[PDB]
C-alpha cells in the first residue's frame, strides 16, 4: 500500500553558487547568476549569454584522470548527486545498498561531447573519436556513474522529457519508493547545453532572449519586454525516502513530497496553448494526488521561461485551478536570476520549493518592472516576500507537451 | 493490489522487417538482417556493417514536410507506435484520452540530426543551424509527437538508459497501469545511431565486431569466435492495456505482462560483473513482482550481444537464478538474427517475446557454431524449437550497469 515520501537531502550546481545554501542566498538577495559567456567565442551568434556555473571544481568530487571522461552535464548531475548523499547522513550498507537507486535525467545530455566529437570525426576521421565517447555522453551515465561510485543497486535509470526533466525525474522516483520499488532514491537533473548546437540551435528556433547588452535584465518573466528564455547550466539532486526509513534512522527531514502531477497537452511540439489546458490538466492531478483543498496552496515555483506564450500561459492555468484564491497565493519564478537549467530547471526549483516551505518566504521574480496583460496575480516582483507556505507547487512544461507539477509540503 | 496489464497492439520497424509479421518470419527462419552498410563512406572505419532498416518509407505515416522535421530514430519510433495502436483497434475519445499515454524511449537519440547540424555549424556558422535542431532531435519527441497526433493527455515521458531503454519503456509503463495512472500506454524505443559517431563511437571503444567478410555470422552470441556486438537501427512500440478496459472493447489479448525488474549493478560504466550479479537481482526481482517461482520459467529472450564478457555473465546468472531448472528453460538471443537495436533492442525483443508465447516456439540462436566454456543451457542454436512456453522473460543490461526483466505469461 501507498507509502509517504519526505526530502533528506538535498544537492545543487546553479548560476548562483557551488551549492545549495550559496544559491538559495543568492535567491533570497534578488542576484542574478546570468552573464556574457566566457567558455566560448559566441560573436557569430544572436545570443551571447547565459547561467554558467562558475568556479566549479570537479576535483572536490571525482579524480582528475575520471573527470576527463565526463561531459560536463555528468560532472556537474555527480556533484549534485553527491552533495545530496551527504546532506542526507544516509549511510549505504550490504543491508540496504539493494533499496536504494538514482534517477537523475537530462534535456540534451553531453553535446559539448557530442560536438567536440563530431569535431573530431570530420577534421581528422573516426579513428580519433574518444573510447569514452558513449559512456562520456549518453543521459543515463549519471545514474550509471552515481551508482558505481556508492553502489547504489536499486532501480536505476532516467529520463529525458526536455525542460520538464528534472521535476518527472523527482516524481517518478517518488512513485519508485510510495509503491515499494525502493526505500531511497537519488533523483533530479543536470544539464550544460551551452556549446554551438545548444546556443546555435535554441538561436535557431528564436527561442532565446537576445538582450546582449544587458545579461541581468534578459530572464524577466511575465514582463511586457520579455523576448525569450536564458539558457542556463547546472544540476539539483535530492534524496528522497520513505517517511518510516527516514523516522528510524532519525533523519532530518526538509519537507514531505505530497503529490505529483503529469499530462500532455497533445497541442504543439514546441508552443504551450495560451490557455494553459495541459498546465492546468496536471496541477489539478497533483493537488488530487496530495488529497488537498486547492486553497492549501501558498507558494508556486513558475516554470516561467520568460518566453511569450509560455508566461501568459502559466498565468491562465493557475487562475483557471485556483479561481479566486489565485489572487491568495504567492506565485514567482526563480528563473528570473537563474535562467532556464532545461531538464536541470524541475531538479534547482524543486529544492528552491522545499527552502521556501523551511525558511516561509516566496523567492522573488526579478526584473518584473511592467507585468504583461493579465499577470496581475502575486508574482513576487524584485523582491523575496517572507509569508506562511504550508503548501508549495513547482511546475515545469516541456516541448512535446509534456508537463509536471510537485506537491511538496511541511513535515512536523 | 495491483491492476493487470495485457498486450493488445504491437508494432516495429527491424533489419528483418518493415513490421512485426514479416520480422518474425525472419527470426523463426533464421534469417540475418545484417549487411554492409550503404550511402555512407565507411573506408576509415574497423566496421563497415549492421543492421539498416530496408525501404522504409516515412511518408506511409507522416507528410514528407513534418518527417523533414524529425531524425531517424524519432521517424522510427512513430511508425511503430502507430502500427501498434492500429494493430490495438483502441478508439482515441473525449471519454478516454486523459487515461492514455505514451512512454517510447532511446540509448543515444538524434546522432544522425547532430551530425548533420555539426557539419553545417563547422563549414558555414550557426545561422545553418536548422530552426528543428532541439525538438526534431531530443528523444522525448517520439512520445510528444505521438501524443500531439493521436491526442493523448495521459503520462507522457521518456525513459533513456542505454541498451535497457525498451525494457524500461515497457515495464514503467506497465507500472502506470497497474497503479492506476492509466489505462493505456504506447510504450517501447527507437534507435538510429549508424552514423559516424555511432559506428566511430562504438568503435574507438573497440565494442563491435570487425568480421567485415562475413556480415551475416558477426552476432555469434555465447559462441567461442564472438568479437563483439552489430549496431542495429529500428523500433518496437506495444500497446499496454489494463485487463478489465481491454475485456471490455472486446480487444485482441496477445499476452499479459506479469512481472518487471530493475537493478544496478554497481560495478562498471560498460561491462558486466563475471558472474551476472546484476543480471540475477534483476531477474529475481521481476520473478518476486510476478508472484512466480524460477521454475514456472520456459523461454528467456537473453541481451545476448554477443560480446565476450556480457554474454558469459548471463549465462551464469541465468545458473545462479534458476539452479536445477537452468537447463529446462530454453535461452535464445535474436541480436543473432537483428543485432543489437541498443534502446530499442528491449522493445522488440518484448514482442518476440510474446510471439514466442503466442506461436509456442522458441526463436533461434543463428550462428552458436562453437558454444563456449560453460555455455552449456538450451541456448536453441541454429533453428526455432517448438515447445510448451507459458512464461517468457525478456532481459536488457546496458552501460552504467543498468537491467530490466520484464516476464510475460500466456493470456486465456
Ligand atoms: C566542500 C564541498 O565542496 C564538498 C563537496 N562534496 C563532496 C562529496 C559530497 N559533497
Amino acid at each position: 500500500s501507498r507509502r509517504r515520501v519526505v526530502i533528506t537531502g538535498m544537492g545543487m550546481l546553479s548560476p548562483l553558487g557551488l551549492d545549495v545554501p550559496s544559491s538559495w542566498e543568492g535567491i533570497l538577495a534578488g542576484r542574478s547568476g546570468i552573464a556574457p559567456i566566457e567558455h566560448m567565442d559566441l560573436s557569430a551568434y544572436s545570443t551571447r549569454f547565459g547561467g554558467s556555473v562558475k568556479g566549479f571544481n570537479v576535483e572536490e568530487y571525482l579524480s582528475a584522470k575520471e573527470a576527463r571522461k565526463l561531459d560536463l552535464f555528468i560532472q556537474y548531475g555527480l556533484a549534485a548527486s553527491f552533495q545530496a548523499v551527504r546532506d542526507s547522513g544516509l549511510e549505504v550498507t550490504d543491508a540496504n545498498r539493494e533499496r536504494i537507486g538514482v534517477s537523475m535525467g537530462s534535456g540534451i545530455g553531453g553535446l559539448t561531447n557530442i560536438e567536440n566529437n563530431c569535431r573530431s570525426l570530420f577534421e581528422q576521421g573516426p579513428r580519433r573519436i574518444s573510447p569514452f565517447f558513449v559512456p562520456g555522453s549518453i543521459i543515463n551515465m549519471v545514474s550509471g556513474f552515481l551508482s558505481i561510485h556508492l553502489g547504489l543497486q536499486g532501480p536505476n535509470y532516467a529520463l529525458t522529457t526536455a525542460q520538464t526533466t528534472g521535476t518527472h525525474s523527482i516524481g517518478m522516483a517518488a512513485r519508485n519508493i510510495a509503491y515499494g520499488e525502493a526505500d531511497v532514491m537519488v533523483a533530479g537533473g543536470s544539464e550544460m547545453a551551452a556549446c554551438g548546437l545548444g546556443l546555435g540551435g535554441f538561436g535557431a528556433a528564436r527561442a532565446l532572449s537576445t538582450r546582449n547588452d544587458e545579461p541581468t535584465r534578459a530572464s524577466r518573466p511575465w514582463d511586457r519586454d520579455r523576448d525569450g528564455f536564458v539558457l542556463s547550466d547546472g544540476s539539483g539532486a535530492l534524496v528522497l525516502e520513505e517517511l518510516e526509513h527516514a523516522r528510524a534512522r532519525g533523519a532530518r527531514i526538509y519537507a514531505e513530497l505530497v503529490g505529483f502531477g503529469m499530462s500532455g497537452d497533445a497541442f504543439h511540439m514546441t508552443a504551450p496553448p495560451e490557455d494553459g489546458a495541459g498546465a492546468a490538466r496536471c496541477m489539478k492531478n497533483a493537488l488530487r494526488d496530495a488529497g488537498l483543498d486547492p486553497r492549501q496552496v501558498d507558494y508556486i515555483n513558475a516554470h516561467g521561461t520568460s518566453t511569450p506564450a509560455g508566461d501568459i500561459a502559466e498565468i491562465a492555468a493557475v487562475k483557471s485551478v485556483f479561481g479566486e484564491h489565485a489572487h491568495a497565493l504567492s506565485m514567482s519564478s526563480t528563473k528570473s536570476m537563474t535562467g532556464h537549467l532545461l531538464g536541470a530547471a524541475g531538479a534547482v526549483e524543486a529544492i528552491f520549493s522545499v527552502l521556501a516551505l523551511r525558511d516561509q518566504v516566496a523567492p522573488p521574480t526579478i526584473n518584473l518592472d511592467n507585468p504583461d496583460e493579465g499577470c496581475d496575480l502575486d508574482l513576487v516582483a524584485h523582491e523575496a516576500k517572507p509569508r506562511k507556505i504550508d503548501v508549495a507547487l513547482s511546475n515545469s512544461f516541456g516541448f512535446g507537451g509534456t508537463n509536471g507539477t510537485l506537491v511538496f509540503r511541511r513535515f512536523a
